[PDB]
């Protein structure tokens, strides 16, 4: 049962709509009915409005994540997401403070949950909608269990419904009411030793400790000789390539330049994109960005460090070509793993570049809509 999902404009886990089907749950909302009182709390528990470009608050938005966000089935690792990375996920352009929510506890002052939201358009179906993209839900480990969660959901809902904005995008490793599309993680080695000393990876008697380094061993030079780092000049370039791309899939947000130069100019740390320019014309792109795991109770290693793929375009290369650029690219950063979802054109590669399935998947879900599910080739966005 899912009591409180039942309650939400989401599908019933038995919902299966035809393509033709593409709408809202609920139409006709009006921001005037919107409830302006904000939800009740516990006794002892307040909502805090979190400044994201505060260092302070950031980082207190940074200890409660480190803590207590994500983690594997094996509790090995825990998602790490740096401070700089959460002030580029929480700013981009239009970006609202107000959906930057905080709970603490009153006695300690201390930060005990949160959830937010950034402003996206998003194609779903050929249908572009203005939504909301929801990130970061986070309840503090020694409150688990005590429906935190489905008020911080509601909240934010009721503020994002403020603003006239009644769809959402969110994905989540957990089964919820109801994806539409589900994609599995690829992982392919780039420091072999480390990833076997922390349990990550393995060796068999077959495949000893020096064949595993040499199967992960990559040639230092690029197959697109010309690939740099992406520089503010780029930036018109790599909106016509990506926004182009873009449109063939199912699901995938439209970019205004403003969103492009937000999302892909490089951060050390952070963000890494990379172009090949012809002729001043960018005709191919590498993308992604550093998702450090915290890895607990290894003696050895404190964080693993992970590149995660995230948008890849080449018109004048193979894409497998493309991607053993975007692995070399990640090495020289000084990654350990670089990880790709089954989205896009991504699953044609995993094979040939030495990929190992994952144990799990990432779903894709949206909040008071309507319609057919599809398979991750057909999925074109990726979050963060
Ligand atoms: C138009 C605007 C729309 C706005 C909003 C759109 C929707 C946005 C939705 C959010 C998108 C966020 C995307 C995102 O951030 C990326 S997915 C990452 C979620 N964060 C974590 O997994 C961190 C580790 N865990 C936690 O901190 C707690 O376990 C959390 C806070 C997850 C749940 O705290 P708890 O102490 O374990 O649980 P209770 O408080 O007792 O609550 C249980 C109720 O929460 C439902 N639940 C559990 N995990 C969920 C999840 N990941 N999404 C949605 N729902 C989730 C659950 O199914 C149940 O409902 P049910 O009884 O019906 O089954
Ligand atoms: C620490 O636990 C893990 C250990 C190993 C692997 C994972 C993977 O989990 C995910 O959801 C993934 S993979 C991946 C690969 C490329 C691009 C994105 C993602 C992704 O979603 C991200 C976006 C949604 N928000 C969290 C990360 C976890
Ligand atoms: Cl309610
Ligand atoms: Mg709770």
């Amino acid at each position: 049962d899912y009591k409180f999902w039942y309650t939400q404009p989401v599908p019933k886990i038995n919902d299966e709509f035809n393509e033709s089907v593409n709408e809202p749950f609920i139409s006709d909302n009006k921001v005037e009915d919107v409830r302006k009182d904000e939800y009740k709390l516990p006794p002892g528990y307040s909502w805090y409005v979190c400044d994201v470009k505060d260092e302070k608050d950031r980082s207190e938005i940074y200890t409660l994540l480190t803590d207590n966000y994500v983690e594997d089935d094996d509790n090995i690792f825990r998602f790490n997401y740096s401070a700089e990375f959460l002030l580029w996920a929480l700013t981009s352009p239009n970006y609202l403070k107000t959906w930057h929510i905080g709970v603490k506890y009153d006695a300690s002052n201390k930060l005990i949950g949160f959830i937010s939201a950034i402003p996206t358009d998003i194609c779903i179906h050929k249908r572009t909608i203005k939504m909301a993209e929801v990130n970061f839900l986070c309840v503090h480990k020694t409150l688990r269990s005590k429906r935190l969660a489905p008020v911080l959901i509601k909240e934010i809902t009721r503020r994002i419904n403020l603003e006239n904005i009644w769809q959402a995008i969110y994905t989540a490793g957990v089964y919820l009411p109801k994806p539409v599309s589900d994609a599995r993680y690829y992982h392919r080695s780039i420091n072999v030793k480390k990833l076997i000393e922390i349990g990550f990876s393995s060796l068999n008697s077959r495949l000893t400790m020096s064949r595993a380094i040499k199967l992960y061993r990559v040639e230092d030079t690029l197959n697109i000789k010309n690939m740099r780092l992406m520089k503010k000049k780029d930036v018109e370039g790599v909106h016509k390539l990506l926004g182009s791309y873009l449109e063939q899939f199912n699901l995938y947000a439209v970019f205004t330049k403003e969103e492009i130069a937000h999302w892909f100019l490089p951060i050390e740390n952070v963000i890494y994109t990379y172009v090949n320019e012809e002729n001043g014309k960018i005709k191919d792109m590498i993308s992604f960005y550093s998702l450090p795991s915290q890895i607990l109770g290894n003696d050895k290693y404190s964080t693993l460090n992970a590149a995660y793929s995230f948008y890849n375009v080449t018109t004048t290369a193979t894409f497998k070509q493309l991607m053993q650029d975007a692995i070399l690219l990640a090495k020289r950063n000084n990654f350990d793993v670089f990880n790709a979802l089954e989205v896009m054109q991504n699953k044609s590669v995993f094979e040939d570049l030495k990929f190992g399935e994952g144990d799990g998947s990432l779903k894709y879900y949206l909040y008071n809509w309507k319609c057919a599910s599809f398979a991750p080739a057909h999925v074109g966005i990726v979050l963060l």
